[PDB]
DNA sequence: AATAAAGGAAGTGGG
DNA sequence: TCCCACTTCCATTTA
């Protein structure tokens, strides 16, 4: 099964998603949010993992806390901004 | 107040 | 057994 990560990183990659997220400076791996239009990206995150409940913006963003530590994906000081780091972008 | 963005603990999946 | 990679739940802080 897809890790989130790469989830997004797709979705960034394809544009099929592009009111809902978008590269900030791509070349960085930033990217962002939208405030008004996560929540259907979040719902197609747990209908693509086949969860039990429906997934909310706030438990994807939950997870994508845990990667802070190994460093796949970092918040950044931003609204609703996050960073890829360079072995993510490379793979 | 109303709205919105921003981790500990225990449960689920598939190894 | 026991970690993976989240998911779910609940609560708190700041703006
Ligand atoms: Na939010």
């Amino acid at each position: 099964k897809i890790r989130l990560y790469q989830f997004l990183l797709d979705l960034l990659r394809s544009g099929d998603m592009k009111d809902s997220i978008w590269w900030v400076d791509k070349d960085k791996g930033t990217f962002q949010f939208s405030s008004k239009h996560k929540e259907a990206l979040a719902h197609r995150w747990g209908i693509q993992k086949g969860n039990r409940k429906k997934m909310t913006y706030q438990k994807m963003a939950r997870a994508l806390r845990n990667y802070g530590k190994t460093g796949e994906v970092k918040k950044v000081k931003k609204k609703l901004t996050y960073q890829f780091s360079g072995e993510v972008l490379g793979r």
